[PDB]
């Protein structure tokens, strides 16, 4: 448990699940069973975790069929019948090279003894008979330490997904969030003894609880000690003989120990009679257990007949419904069967639906990493994933339609029927976003057969980043040898591999105002859906935007750890993204920032603003001053002259003070170290001595202010040493010094620092010229030649948290961890520092796969037209795990008194002539429309407010002149607002156009 795990590859993955959870994940080997779309979908996201060992293992050998629901089979494994477990285990090592991956050829019977399993941590089934699996799940949960056990099939639209990890299973961690940390007031020397806590916050604890204590003064004892407590009220707790401990002065923080939490799970055969559910959606309550009753009937059936049903025939569909009434006698409550799920999991039980499977293998995937891990909470036995909504629209549909045509199609085909399978094959789609999601989704239109009609059928990728080794971890189609290529050109190559049929146009331009000349209006037109797999909110915004302009459907999706969610946006039905409440994420007050911090992000912010200002905009500013304005000379003869040159001072003062050589840059480092981390502090405290309290009477340095402290500096001490050695390499590589690992050496740094130290104690700073100065500075420098044309230029740096090497890191950490010393502020690591100031997302493939999924059924949906009520939004939390459907937003419509109603997809058309004015435009709406507008603007610029100056004279303008297009295009959009209500109420867009002639 000492392996180093590796963060370039792991980095997103490791805050989604921890170091020590992962390690748990490098002793693993789990065995999986079955090979199809569900099962190869499992290994690729457990081999991507990094499972040590994945053992895949299948009896049955390649057909065409296959070829629909496997996305690394060829049709070469097809005429050589070669095993499926075994044509595609090259493929699924590449993903992952640190796991070890071994393919299974034996057959499993009733027969085969089942002692080979004991090697394995976990057992995952798939497309295995019932009593088969019945037997397996016996053997393993009667291991010590027990088997853990996953059962995951399915059949046509409706899944399955079973989990038994024994009758007794340790969650170590249930949520998954940081540990609660309570400070200490006091702690008396008593038999017990008694600790208390702030009275601002109670510490809401427990009888029972495990508390483990640092950072106490005086008693120095309790530090590093885990002891159990009693709660004796809100505030306090009692811990133990504290007496022969030294008395308590101040401090102290405790922080509740998380201990193993036992869940109880019972077996497969007591489950299939009584089983066990977490409901979500409570407007269908006996939904999973009716699907449960219709799944086992097909289990049966499988058994009896020893074949699925087929499509239309009658017999098998009357059987299969006796079969589930039979069971539904014999289940606890004597539920009710549904009639409706039989009859489609009879019609759709020989196909197999992709995006259904990726999501279950998602679950199941994640199922497997806390079985071996502990790290979330379990799946309580059952989940029963279903697309019936794909299938309730149709109709009543002709079976003709879900019969085979002996192509790759025929899983498809008999799910969700051949008019909307060749739908999708007549399909034009943009992809915004080719990441995570992006590679899941290019791999779901792979499949369905999204664009695989040559004459029309296109599919448009988009990204402008490029590949590396982070992205590699949940980005499947990526891989080593891609690394520093375009992220679109890639992904497009490997898609094509999964189906030569499909047409992919990559680009590799960013979606946003200046390329809309390249995604104009007549492109979207063209679109039939937009897909979003971005990262941020603006793009979302701005993508949304065009959508609602041509009245396209937009579908958006995003992932957040194990947390996922996905919104389907249809012209005319639902509300779009733009309508959400938009809440700025944070604004920290500059005066915390840069004067009183209280938290360790608000330093980490500050490491992360001076880096950019040290680093990238002074090297930037200094380069554009002396390109614009030339020689130096030149520059001296101008300030002399008396113009205004911007930016000239703090430019001129970098160019006196330049770095030559590197133990210029050292010195730059300590003498900035000490102007940071000491004069700061000194300089705050003059200004603001701790004594000085009129805020409120008596007020000052309160609790959320904290008192700074001075740093005296010494090498030997380690965050010193960090901070001297990156920020010297990041100043140097700015000045272009050349410098070397021997010139980094400590001993040499201390024999440039301790022999040649200039450390003035400066007074406070309270307690013409500088142009001047200024003009003494450039003088003395080109009178000594060091303003030549080498010395008016500086680097300037791209700050890179990927990059261990640069430094950047490092010394954004350096800086926060001395200035939280400096107020006092717990530190923080390097990890959680680079995820802060990086904004780095915890991101792990099981969920991507899983969103993904979810948004491919959705797009099967839109591409058929279905009503409103089939699209449903979908919110994920693999922890819990929960996964809640509910219906989309529903378009609002508002109108206004007397006034035609209007809603977002909506747009009001005027129409002008050569002579036309803003009087008859407010008029001409009032006609068309009956609502008179009361305002009218076009971009930021106001044309016209009742209450304004001068708005008689602006009446009666004409409009041409009033607008200033320069385009002289047909038309000019305009917003307007309307007055009734005390406030102005927004209006539809409203569209004028110049010309007529009629
Ligand atoms: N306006 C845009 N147009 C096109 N692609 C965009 C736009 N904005 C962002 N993207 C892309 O969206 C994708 C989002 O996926 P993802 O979350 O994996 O990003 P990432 O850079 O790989 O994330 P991380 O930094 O955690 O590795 C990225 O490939 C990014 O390049
Ligand atoms: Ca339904
Ligand atoms: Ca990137
Ligand atoms: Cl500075
Ligand atoms: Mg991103």
């Amino acid at each position: 448990a000492s392996v180093e795990i590796d963060d370039a590859l792991y980095s997103r993955q490791r805050y989604v699940l921890g170091d020590t959870a992962m390690q748990k994940m490098a002793k693993s080997h789990v065995f999986l069973s079955g090979m199809g779309g569900l099962g190869l979908e499992i290994a690729k996201n457990l081999v991507l975790a990094g499972i040590k060992a994945v053992t895949i293992h299948d009896t049955e050998k390649c057909q065409a069929w296959d070829l629909g629901t496997n996305f690394f089979l060829s049709e070469d494994d097809v005429v050589n019948k070669r095993n499926r477990a075994e044509a595609v285990l090259k493929h699924i090592a590449e993903l992952n090279p640190y796991v070890h991956v071994t393919s299974s050829s034996v057959p499993f019977n009733e027969t085969t003894d089942l002692s080979f399993l004991d090697k394995y941590q976990c057992v995952v089934l798939t497309e295995m008979k019932l009593p088969l699996q019945k037997k397996i799940n016996d053997f393993c949960r009667s291991q010590c330490p027990p088997i853990k056990f996953i059962s995951a099939d399915v059949h046509g639209i409706w899944s399955r997904l079973f989990c038994d990890f024994g009758d007794e299973f340790e969650v170590l961690d249930t949520t998954g969030e940081e540990p609660k940390e309570i400070f200490i007031s006091n702690i008396t020397q008593a038999n017990p003894g008694i600790v208390t806590c702030l009275e601002n916050h109670p510490h809401k604890l427990e009888t029972g609880q495990f508390l483990t204590f640092r950072e106490i003064n005086g008693m120095t004892g309790l530090n590093g000690s885990i002891q159990q407590i009693t709660v004796i009220s809100p505030f306090s707790f009692s811990i133990g003989d504290t007496t022969e401990l030294e008395p308590y002065l101040h401090g102290g923080i405790a922080v509740q120990v998380k201990t193993p939490k036992t869940v109880f799970f019972e077996s497969l055969e007591r489950q299939l009679k009584h089983p066990k559910c977490l409901i979500v959606d409570f407007s269908n309550p006996e939904a999973p257990l009716e699907i449960h009753t219709a799944m086992l009937a097909l289990d049966q059936f499988q058994e009896k007949y020893s074949r699925k049903p087929n499509v239309g025939c009658q017999q098998d569909s009357e059987e299969l419904l006796k079969l589930a009434t039979s069971i539904s006698e014999t289940l606890e409550e004597k539920p009710d069967v549904n009639a409706d799920i039989v009859h489609w999991l009879s019609w759709t039980a020989q196909g197999f639906l992709s995006p259904l499977a990726a999501a279950v293998g998602g679950v199941a995937s994640q199922e497997v990493l806390k079985a071996v891990t502990g790290k979330f909470s379990p799946l309580c036995q059952w989940l029963y994933l279903e697309a019936a909504d794909i299938v309730e629209s149709l109709g009543k549909p002709e079976c003709e339609e879900f019969l085979p045509r002996g192509d790759r199609y025929d899983a498809l085909r008999a799910c969700i029927g051949d008019t909307l399978c060749q739908k999708l094959q007549n399909l034009n789609i943009f992809l915004v976003g080719c990441g995570a999601i992006g590679c899941e989704m290019l791999k779901n239109f792979a499949l369905l057969g999204v664009g695989t009609s040559k004459e029309k059928g296109m599919i448009t990728v988009t990204d402008p980043d490029l590949i590396e080794k982070s992205n590699l971890n949940r980005q499947f189609l990526f891989r080593p040898h891609h690394i520093q290529k375009p992220k679109s050109y890639t992904a497009a190559d490997a898609t094509l591999k999964i189906n030569s049929q499909i047409k992919i146009d990559a680009h590799l331009n960013k979606v946003c105002p200046t390329t809309e000349t390249i995604y104009n209006d007549e492109f979207y037109t063209k679109q039939d859906v937009i897909i979003t797999a971005l990262d941020n909110v603006e793009a979302r915004r701005y993508v949304d935007s065009r959508c609602l302009a041509n009245l396209r459907p937009l579908l958006d999706s995003g992932t957040m750890g194990t947390k996922g969610h996905t919104e389907v946006i249809v012209p005319h039905l639902t509300e779009s993204y733009n309508s959400h409440r938009d809440p700025p994420e944070e604004e920290i007050p500059f005066a915390t920032l840069k004067s009183f911090p209280a938290a360790i992000e608000h330093t980490i912010q500050w490491a992360r603003d001076k880096f950019e200002s040290s680093f990238s905009h002074k090297p930037s500013l200094f380069n554009k001053f002396w390109q614009t304005y030339s020689s130096a000379e030149e520059v001296l003869q101008k300030i002399q002259s008396g113009h205004s040159l911007e930016g000239c001072f703090q430019v001129i003062k970098l160019l006196s003070r330049r770095p030559r050589n590197w133990s210029q840059c050292v010195e730059l480092a300590r003498l900035k170290f000490e102007k940071y981390f000491n004069h700061k502090a000194l300089q705050l405290l003059h200004c603001f001595p701790l004594d000085i309290r009129l805020k409120d009477g008596s007020l000052f340095w309160q609790s959320p202010k904290r008192p700074p402290s001075p740093i005296k500096f010494d090498l030997n001490e380690p965050l010193h040493l960090s901070f001297l050695q990156n920020a010297a390499k990041l100043y140097a590589t700015v000045y272009c010094i050349p410098f070397a690992e021997e010139d980094l050496s400590a001993d040499a740094l201390l024999n440039i620092l301790s022999e040649v130290k200039i450390q003035e104690f400066k007074p406070s700073n309270k307690v013409s010229e500088d142009e001047r100065n200024a003009i003494f500075q450039l003088e003395k420098a080109i009178l000594s030649n060091e303003a030549t044309k080498s010395d008016l230029q500086m680097a300037v740096l791209s700050f890179e948290k990927d990059d261990d090497h640069n430094g950047h890191i490092d010394f954004i950490t350096a800086a926060s961890n001395l200035r939280a010393k400096m107020y006092s502020i717990e530190p923080a690591d390097r990890f959680k520092t680079k995820r802060i100031a990086g904004k780095i997302i915890p991101a792990i493939a099981t969920t991507t796969a899983t969103v993904s999924g979810l948004v491919a059924l959705e797009m099967i949906k839109v591409t058929g037209g279905y009503p409103f009520e089939a699209y449903k939004n979908c919110f994920l939390n693999l922890a819990i795990p929960i996964v809640v459907f509910t219906e989309t937003t529903e378009v609002r419509k508002t109108k206004i008194r007397n006034g035609i109603s209007f809603t977002i997809w909506d747009r009001w058309t005027v129409h002008g002539k050569e002579d036309f004015t803003l009087l008859d435009f407010i008029n001409a709406v009032k006609e068309k429309y009956g609502i008179e507008p009361t305002m009218v603007v076009q971009g930021v610029k106001m044309l016209y407010v009742p209450v304004m100056p001068g708005h008689a004279k602006r009446l009666k303008l004409t409009m041409h002149k009033l607008v200033k297009p320069t385009t002289e295009k047909k038309y000019v959009d305009l917003t307007v607002s309307f007055a009734p209500d005390d406030e102005d109420l927004p209006g539809p867009p409203v569209r004028y156009y110049f010309s007529h002639d009629t």
